[PDB]
């Protein structure tokens, strides 16, 4: 059964006018600006871009990669399915 999300967590993450995005649940480094309440830093593969979204804009990697895990037009897509799939987890500072 679920557990909450934590920094790590593979993701599509949605948002308004986008598709679904391949990205994971950043950790808040030592002195970076906090999310808001009840909201994630979520980085975004490919255009390393940083929001912070809420669970109902976050789909788990594993459940959600036959349907969202697929090549895509827009710029960074396709360089964010491999960061996600090939190394998901490395500093993309």
């Amino acid at each position: 059964m679920p557990h909450a999300f934590k920094p790590g967590d593979l993701v599509f993450a949605k948002m308004k006018g986008y598709p679904h995005w391949p990205a994971r649940i950043d950790d808040i480094a030592d002195g970076a600006v906090k999310p808001p309440p009840n909201k994630y830093p979520i980085f975004f593969f490919g255009t390393h871009e940083t929001a912070f979204l809420g669970p109902k804009d976050l789909f788990p990697y594993d459940k959600s990669k036959d349907k969202y895990g697929k090549p895509n037009k827009r710029k960074g897509f396709n360089e964010g399915l491999w960061e996600i799939q090939n190394n998901p987890h490395a500093s993309y500072s």
